[PDB]
């Protein structure tokens, strides 16, 4: 039985739903940032594709990601859904942003193709987290 | 007039065409770890998803992302190619490894579709890294 701490923005996703079905124990709190807490290091930020796209266009990413380094020592940013085909950016913008982001910024960027995946990346960490504290 | 170091193996690859068309000035050496060199810190290994689920099948990945980081402090790992589909193993095997390399290894696994999006990767963190030196 894995804890794991969710913010109540998440609490009725699909995302949620497989955590459930997982094990998972929730404790729901509401978060000045990031959407799942596994540990007092290890927060994770979930952004859809399109959500990513948009912040890159309005050049909100970094601030986003450097309010997160500030909260947690470890974050994590799960990016969830397809970023190709999606136009009204070129794709060295969204390459560009990537790389930063994981290479400058040092924040693991992890991609999900579904809010279950999503789910089952988050179990897989809390557990690690569980066993190994 | 970015530079690069590309290792022998990878020199008539469509990685090394699109990096020439890009203008990038390459300088080909037998690296006995990595395949393409931006600076002293900075060393970028191509993987296919194909030779990752290997390496995660044969549990040669772990000493590979090692082997890496002891020859450079801050390396990075391309997967090109779809990771789904590819069956002969579960989602949860190829998800718990890439969760491992890029939060505990902490080394980031950027994500390609193709040569030529491989390419581009490493053209444009060369040039932060010209800019940037
Ligand atoms: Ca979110
Ligand atoms: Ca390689």
């Amino acid at each position: 039985g894995v804890k794991v701490v969710v913010d109540s923005r998440e609490l009725r996703s699909e995302v949620v739903k497989r955590l459930k079905l997982l094990g998972v124990k929730l404790e729901v709190k509401t978060l000045d940032v990031g959407d799942y807490i596994i540990s007092e290091d290890v927060a994770i930020e979930r952004k859809s594709a399109n959500d990513l796209i948009q912040s890159i266009i309005d050049g909100g990413l970094f601030d986003q990601v450097k309010r997160l380094k500030e909260a947690y020592s470890r974050p994590i940013m799960i990016v969830e859904g397809s970023l190709y085909g999606i136009r009204n950016v070129h794709p060295n913008a969204i390459r560009g942003a990537i790389a930063a982001v994981t290479v400058d910024f040092g924040v693991p960027i992890i991609f999900s193709s579904t809010p279950e995946e999503t789910a089952q990346y988050i179990f897989l960490i809390a557990k690690r987290e569980q066993e190994e504290r």
